[PDB]
């Protein structure tokens, strides 16, 4: 039937919005990996088809059952994002604003792009001071506040400091609650998977910018990714100048 073109923000959870349509529009990267905003919308659905045909080019669309996914770019520009969204078949969709988080686009840029399409879009809904604390200060803060502290296991200087401060700790990937509460991860897992994990734990964090250095990101790229966190976080950067730069991004 003819589609009633619109962009409408709802305040309902995914399940509570399905009365409008069963169709979900997801965002993926060139490898078929789901954007953190899309990753929580595929519960109890086989998503083998997303990575099955990787690698993809921006604008590629993959579909199966109630799911539609489009490969979006990283702000290259708004033109590229518009062009990608135009490839989605016209229909009624529950979705999120495209290009958020690591992709670097703003909510205003996403609204502009969706309003140029002919689909009916139903948009699902959705801080602590920035500091320059050294590792010893961060560990002391995590210990007294019980905030979760993400730690990259490949950063040997950090692992050796934790082993020496918390004698007897058994460091392994995942949550380790010994002296302080840590989330140990490898750089061999994506920043997106890490953000999804921290969002699911739903704990307040004390953290360095995620992806910065460990995943080859610069501070601006890490700041963009950090927008995908749905938990409160005390972010600690390298120096007082990096505080201005980070809060500037």
């Amino acid at each position: 039937a003819k589609i009633k073109a619109c962009v409408e923000e709802v305040t309902t959870t995914l399940e509570e919005t399905k009365f409008l349509t069963e169709n979900l529009l997801l965002y993926i990267d060139i490898n078929g990996n789901l954007h953190p905003d899309s990753a929580t919308l595929v519960s109890d659905i086989d998503i083998t088809f997303l990575k099955k045909d990787a690698p993809y080019i921006v604008g590629d669309v993959v579909q199966e059952g109630v799911l539609t996914a489009v490969v979006i770019p990283t702000k290259g520009t708004t033109e590229m994002l518009a062009k990608a969204l135009r490839k989605v078949p016209t229909d009624n969709y529950i979705t999120t604003y495209p290009g958020q988080g690591c992709n670097g686009y703003t909510v205003e840029e996403a609204k502009t792009v969706l309003k140029k399409c002919k689909s009916a879009f139903y948009i699902l809904p959705s801080i602590l001071g920035t500091v320059s604390w050294n590792l010893r200060e961060m560990l002391a803060h995590a210990e007294e506040t019980r905030k979760l502290m993400p730690v990259c296991v490949e950063t040997k200087a950090i692992v050796s400091t934790i082993q020496r401060k918390y004698k007897g700790i058994k460091i392994q990937e995942g949550v380790v609650d010994y002296g302080a509460r840590f989330y140990f991860y490898t750089s061999k897992t994506t920043v997106a998977s890490l953000i999804n994990t921290l969002n699911d734990l739903n704990e307040t964090l004390v953290t360095m910018p995620l992806g910065y250095v460990t995943h080859g990101l610069n501070l601006e790229e890490a700041a963009r990714c950090m927008r995908s966190l749905k938990v409160p976080a005390t972010v600690s950067v390298s120096s007082p100048d990096a505080v201005t730069a980070y809060n500037g991004y």
